[PDB]
């Protein structure tokens, strides 16, 4: 229970659901936790503090180099900002990190140890001191379809995605819901009065979507009643940079070559956002390298970690089980709609859903500080 | 101007449509409009009628058989109750209908014309007599993506589906924007106050998602903030029909052979509904039979006809103009998204948007009429 923990972000959104799993799961029992603010430092720390009743500043290194693990939420430019300053003064604890910056590095670990444990505990050993949650896509289908990874089942996948607003921010999930207002609102009388003229319904809404009250600001475009096929920095070349952490970081996090190389799987697809509040879905197309009948592919699939789950493959049981009204705010990662595709018994459709703020930001971290106390 | 147009299921929503662009394009002023109807039969035809100002019996098969064509929008129980009657009564006008009952049938087309008219003349010096709109999804995706086809390029594609609710008819559409309504209404005060905090927001948008007051008879779990990875039957098999409709259609509009027999295109993939009103959007993965460069099909896919827009694969352009708001309303049909793929180039990614009620349901019928007018 001496172990020094900084928490940094604690207070944002994927902060804040971390701090919720620590205390929900005894966490902050086995740790000292120390805690960090960009802003108020010297007020009172939060309620799970025990011996550090004070809130230090997120951005002073000799605050954070005391510290034997560091997790922080706070986000990239706080990693590129504060992180070379401290490793350059000395500190020699372990980052544990949600932000992408790292994630590349070569004295760097990509974390999911559902799926990559042994790259984990193999790297600890290796005295690496850096592990970096990956893309919420990433650890998303991989807590689904890791199973056929490990079995080195994949020749290649397309992914094309349907992904929430959380993981653009709390604001945006804030404007999808005010759009949903705008969109609604436009024509709440119409809806009211059995009567009316759907024709008429549409053009309303289509009206209020296109119109100057829409809020616009956070997407650039409407979300409620539409979608947005584009998702994070364009990097020149027709794909997103959204779409480029797939390849890389399934690679990465499976220890496999680099994406392009022999040895490495094509992980590719359209990243696309919808509006859903925090949980991501995807429809897959998986060229398997043999035809393995799909009872055993059930099976790989369902055995590979404690949070997947296979829906079966009917209408009813996909409506109800296989959706962001289903999973939201849960730990399941369910994967269904499972059947070979038209062009040979090697080809296999998916279809998964997972909470973006938990197996997709805040649980690899959590679970990462457990690996550490050995718990 | 001679020739007498009977339309049934003119007043519902597909109809409603049809009719709005029919009076947009001078359609009635060819033609001698016959207005039917189920429940007031005697009553006032639409005023845009000319000679025939009094609503005919939809299930009369007298008033019926002296139409030269009939264009229905009524559905499927319709069509299998009236039709058989018609024929076997010896009537050989032309039947146009935007119902699935009669595609696969072998004296029927499925019609596409800016994709397949050679398929539609054929069929008519042929004499067949039955024209049928396809599926919205291989519509739109065809509308889009038929240059690749037409090239016979394609070695396989496989599709997952962006649908809205207009597929599934108005109530449906009613219903989404009723959910929306439950969900931005728990959380309106919230909102409204910046200081309000963004997981007691979640909380209570998932508690009114899953709750009772949530309006979910229609599609029968909930649609705003959420999506339904199933659309229409059951097959049996782990396939909805709606994904089944993909390969067939795709084979037939062609005027290839069967799906599953040599020379056939594989078209598959998994139809998803989502909280849109009535635009289609879907994600393609396309093996193409070798390596084109991406210019070339570009070139292929906007030159194909006068309605495919192809979008810049670039950020801007993509999220302003390759969307449900941009489409929904208009005869575009953008695809954008084009790329190589990691696995190699033959492989090739799309993402297209086109507006279910016009290529997807009412346009084709209405152009179907005027190739019979030539």
């Amino acid at each position: 229970g001496s172990m020094n923990v900084g928490l940094v972000g604690w207070r944002g959104m994927v902060g804040s659901v971390l701090m919720q799993r620590m205390q929900e799961e005894g966490d902050f029992d086995l740790i000292e936790p120390v805690f960090f603010s960009t802003s108020n430092a010297g007020g009172k720390a939060p309620s799970f503090a025990k011996n550090e009743t004070t809130l230090k500043d997120a951005t002073s290194i000799d605050d954070l180099k005391k510290c034997d693990v560091i997790i922080t939420c706070q986000g990239g430019d706080y990693t590129n900002d504060v992180f070379p300053k401290l490793r350059a003064a000395g500190w020699n604890g372990y980052w544990i990190d949600a932000a992408s910056s790292l994630r590349m590095k070569d004295d760097a670990v990509i974390i999911l140890d559902p799926v990559n444990l042994n790259v984990i505990k193999d790297a600890l050993v290796n005295g690496t001191k850096n592990f970096i949650g990956g893309n919420c896509t990433v650890s998303l289908m991989l807590m689904a379809l890791g199973g056929l990874f490990r079995e080195n089942l994949v020749d290649w996948m397309t992914a094309m995605t349907y992904q929430a607003a959380s993981g653009a921010g709390a604001q945006n999930m804030r404007e999808l819901l005010a759009q949903m207002g705008t969109l609604n609102g436009a024509v709440a009388a119409q809806l009211a009065d059995p009567a009316s003229a759907i024709l008429d319904i549409d053009r309303r809404v289509l009206a209020a979507m296109n119109g100057d009250a829409m809020p616009t600001s956070q997407f650039g475009v409407p979300l409620a009643g539409s979608l947005i096929p584009w998702i994070d920095k364009d990097l020149g070349n027709g794909m997103s940079r959204e779409e480029w952490k797939g390849g890389a970081e399934t690679n990465k996090i499976l220890g496999k070559p680099a994406m392009g190389e022999p040895g490495s799987v094509p992980v590719d697809g359209l990243c696309v956002r919808i509006g859903a509040m925090r949980c991501h879905s995807q429809a897959l197309t998986i060229k398997l390298k043999k035809d393995v009948p799909l009872d055993e592919i059930n099976g790989i699939l369902a055995s590979a970690n404690d949070w997947v789950k296979v829906v079966p493959n009917e209408r009813e049981a996909s409506m109800r089980d296989l959706s962001p009204a289903k999973v939201t705010g849960t730990l399941s990662v369910p994967v269904g709609r499972l059947r070979k595709l038209a062009m040979g018994g090697e080809y296999l459709s998916a279809f998964t859903v997972g909470d973006q703020l938990l197996w997709g930001a805040a649980e690899p971290l959590r679970r990462m500080l457990r690996i550490l106390l050995d718990k």
